[PDB]
Protein backbone atom coordinates (compact mmCIF):
# COMPACT_ATOMS: atom_id res chain seq x y z
CA UNK A 1 0.00 0.00 0.00
CA UNK A 2 1.00 3.81 -0.30
CA UNK A 3 -0.50 7.46 -0.23
CA UNK A 4 -0.97 8.55 -3.80
CA UNK A 5 -2.15 11.75 -5.55
CA UNK A 6 -3.35 11.55 -9.08
CA UNK A 7 -1.48 8.57 -10.99
CA UNK A 8 1.69 8.67 -8.70
CA UNK A 9 1.62 6.51 -5.27
CA UNK A 10 4.35 6.93 -2.98
CA UNK A 11 5.18 3.74 -1.10
CA UNK A 12 7.79 2.52 1.85
CA UNK A 13 8.83 -0.80 3.69
CA UNK A 14 10.54 1.40 6.66
CA UNK A 15 14.29 0.67 4.99
CA UNK A 16 16.62 3.58 5.99
CA UNK A 17 20.15 3.52 3.06
CA UNK A 18 22.41 6.07 1.51
CA UNK A 19 21.41 7.67 -1.48
CA UNK A 20 23.13 5.56 -3.51
CA UNK A 21 21.57 1.92 -1.56
CA UNK A 22 18.09 3.80 -1.52
CA UNK A 23 18.29 4.31 -5.80
CA UNK A 24 19.21 1.13 -6.40
CA UNK A 25 15.90 -0.52 -3.77
CA UNK A 26 13.55 1.25 -5.63
CA UNK A 27 14.89 0.85 -9.23
CA UNK A 28 14.67 -2.80 -8.49
CA UNK A 29 11.16 -2.27 -7.24
CA UNK A 30 10.65 -0.41 -10.81
CA UNK A 31 9.97 2.64 -9.80
CA UNK A 32 12.41 5.56 -9.22
CA UNK A 33 12.77 8.04 -5.51
CA UNK A 34 10.37 10.19 -4.41
CA UNK A 35 10.14 13.13 -6.37
CA UNK A 36 7.37 15.65 -5.20
CA UNK A 37 6.32 17.70 -8.19
CA UNK A 38 3.61 19.43 -6.39
CA UNK A 39 2.55 20.98 -2.54
CA UNK A 40 -0.35 17.82 -3.14
CA UNK A 41 2.64 15.17 -3.72
CA UNK A 42 4.97 16.83 -1.12
CA UNK A 43 2.25 16.80 1.27
CA UNK A 44 1.80 12.88 0.75
CA UNK A 45 5.68 11.93 0.95
CA UNK A 46 5.02 13.98 4.02
CA UNK A 47 2.27 12.18 6.31
CA UNK A 48 4.78 9.27 5.74
CA UNK A 49 7.70 10.43 6.80
CA UNK A 50 5.30 11.78 9.91
CA UNK A 51 4.44 8.06 10.16
CA UNK A 52 7.88 6.68 9.96
CA UNK A 53 9.17 9.07 12.37
CA UNK A 54 12.33 9.52 9.79
CA UNK A 55 13.50 11.99 7.30
CA UNK A 56 13.14 10.41 3.45
CA UNK A 57 15.38 11.04 0.64
CA UNK A 58 14.11 12.73 -2.36
CA UNK A 59 15.31 11.87 -5.64
CA UNK A 60 16.26 14.97 -6.91
CA UNK A 61 20.44 16.17 -6.62
CA UNK A 62 22.98 18.58 -7.97
CA UNK A 63 25.61 16.05 -8.80
CA UNK A 64 25.91 17.82 -12.58
CA UNK A 65 25.93 21.48 -11.67
CA UNK A 66 26.47 22.34 -8.07
CA UNK A 67 23.17 24.40 -7.32
CA UNK A 68 21.11 22.88 -9.83
CA UNK A 69 19.18 19.91 -8.38
CA UNK A 70 17.54 17.52 -10.85
CA UNK A 71 15.08 14.62 -11.25
CA UNK A 72 16.41 11.58 -12.73
CA UNK A 73 15.67 13.05 -16.08
CA UNK A 74 18.71 15.43 -16.10
CA UNK A 75 15.17 18.37 -15.89
CA UNK A 76 15.53 21.03 -13.32
CA UNK A 77 12.90 21.43 -10.64
CA UNK A 78 9.31 22.24 -11.00
CA UNK A 79 8.38 22.28 -7.71
CA UNK A 80 10.61 23.27 -4.13
CA UNK A 81 9.99 23.55 -0.30
CA UNK A 82 13.27 24.19 1.19
CA UNK A 83 14.01 24.94 4.52
CA UNK A 84 14.37 28.91 5.45
CA UNK A 85 18.27 29.02 4.50
CA UNK A 86 18.37 26.08 2.35
CA UNK A 87 20.48 25.05 0.64
CA UNK A 88 22.61 26.24 3.15
CA UNK A 89 31.59 18.33 3.01
CA UNK A 90 29.28 18.84 -0.17
CA UNK A 91 25.70 18.22 0.29
CA UNK A 92 24.17 16.90 -2.97
CA UNK A 93 21.60 15.16 -2.09
CA UNK A 94 17.95 16.37 -0.75
CA UNK A 95 16.25 15.19 2.78
CA UNK A 96 12.37 15.85 3.49
CA UNK A 97 11.20 16.75 7.04
CA UNK A 98 8.29 15.51 8.78
CA UNK A 99 6.92 19.38 8.46
CA UNK A 100 7.55 19.20 4.74
CA UNK A 101 10.51 21.09 4.37
CA UNK A 102 13.59 20.24 2.55
CA UNK A 103 17.35 20.21 3.15
CA UNK A 104 20.32 19.40 1.42
CA UNK A 105 22.51 16.68 2.73
CA UNK A 106 25.59 14.42 2.23
CA UNK A 107 24.61 11.88 -0.06
CA UNK A 108 26.11 9.01 2.40
CA UNK A 109 23.03 9.88 4.38
CA UNK A 110 21.22 7.30 6.00
CA UNK A 111 17.67 8.06 5.50
CA UNK A 112 13.87 6.45 4.63
CA UNK A 113 13.25 5.21 1.45
CA UNK A 114 10.09 6.59 0.02
CA UNK A 115 9.40 5.24 -3.93
CA UNK A 116 6.95 6.10 -6.20
CA UNK A 117 5.21 4.46 -9.00
C1 LIG B 1 23.77 16.10 7.80
C2 LIG B 1 22.72 17.18 7.85
O1 LIG B 1 21.56 16.93 7.62
N1 LIG B 1 23.16 18.40 8.17
C3 LIG B 1 22.26 19.53 8.27
C4 LIG B 1 22.41 20.20 9.63
O2 LIG B 1 23.80 20.58 9.80
P1 LIG B 1 24.50 20.89 11.15
O3 LIG B 1 25.63 19.99 11.33
O4 LIG B 1 23.49 20.56 12.23
O5 LIG B 1 24.79 22.39 11.12
O6 LIG B 1 21.60 21.35 9.74
C5 LIG B 1 21.83 22.34 8.72
C6 LIG B 1 20.90 23.51 8.99
O7 LIG B 1 21.28 24.26 10.13
C7 LIG B 1 21.61 21.73 7.35
O8 LIG B 1 21.89 22.68 6.29
C8 LIG B 1 22.54 20.53 7.18
O9 LIG B 1 22.34 19.98 5.90
CA1 LIG C 1 25.40 20.80 -3.65
CA1 LIG D 1 21.82 21.65 4.01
Amino acid sequence: DGQAVGEKIFKTAGAVKSYSDAEQLCREAKGQLASPRSSAENEAVTQMVRAQEKNAYLSMNDISTEGRFTYPTGEILVYSNWADGEPNQPENCVEIFPDGKWNDVPCSKQLLVICEF
